[PDB]
């Protein structure tokens, strides 16, 4: 896999944000992960620490997986790193999103992420607390 960069756009919600991508703005969901919606129990904490993570980076990047780009709404599907540092297995690592909707062929950081959220939930972090 490699990293490709993109700049912020603006803050979507915890697992969704806006990127501009090959000079084109498009809305990219976090693969492997799902945080709570905004109305849900830690939902605001989760977008309020992705809008946080992307907006003080200084370099914004994208990595697609293996297989599909986008998904059926046009969101790109891709893990995005914030000055080096992957936001999907940050949020994990934080007990602030659940690993979900792995789908075979784009899930090379598998487990990768279900061992920050093993160390989650030893933790009692946020969602497991
Ligand atoms: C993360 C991800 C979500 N999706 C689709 C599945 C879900 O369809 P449904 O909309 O039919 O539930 C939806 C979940 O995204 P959200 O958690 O953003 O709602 O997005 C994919 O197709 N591929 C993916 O890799
Ligand atoms: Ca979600």
């Amino acid at each position: 896999l490699h990293k490709e960069p993109a700049t912020l756009i603006k803050a979507i919600d915890g697992d969704t944000t806006k990127l501009m991508y090959k000079g084109q703005p498009m809305t990219f969901r976090l693969l492997l992960v799902d945080t709570p919606e905004f109305n849900e129990k830690y939902g605001p904490e989760a977008s309020a620490f992705t809008k946080k993570m992307v907006e003080n980076a200084k370099k914004i990047e994208v990595e697609f997986d293996k297989g599909q780009r986008t998904d059926k709404y046009g969101r790109g599907l891709a893990y995005i790193y914030a000055d080096g540092k992957m936001t999907n297995e940050a949020l994990v690592r934080q007990g602030l999103a659940k690993v979900a909707y792995v789908y075979k062929g784009n899930n090379t950081h598998e487990q990768l992420l279900r061992k920050a959220e093993a160390q989650a939930k030893k933790e009692k972090l946020n969602i497991w607390s």
